């Protein structure tokens, strides 16, 4: 019964870039701390050309087009 309705919605513009460079670091770093994973990956993020965030952000885009295609029957809490 999976209500339509009910979608996901994207999730943050730089979580998208967590999963690809995570193995990059915690590769050589088999220790990090959810801590270190996040900050320096953050840090990486930011320092990211903006115009080398184009993927991301436009990947969030592409389902972004295809959330709100049937969310308009959907609700919002």
């Amino acid at each position: 019964f999976k209500d339509p309705n009910a979608p996901k919605r994207p999730p943050s513009a730089f979580f998208l870039f967590c999963s690809e460079y995570r193995p990059k670091i915690k590769g050589e770093h088999p220790g990090l701390s959810i801590g270190d994973v996040a900050k320096k990956l953050g840090e990486m993020w930011n320092n990211t050309a903006a115009d080398d965030k184009q993927p991301y952000e436009k990947k969030a885009a592409k389902l972004k087009e295809k959330y709100e295609k049937d969310i308009a029957a959907y609700r919002a809490k």
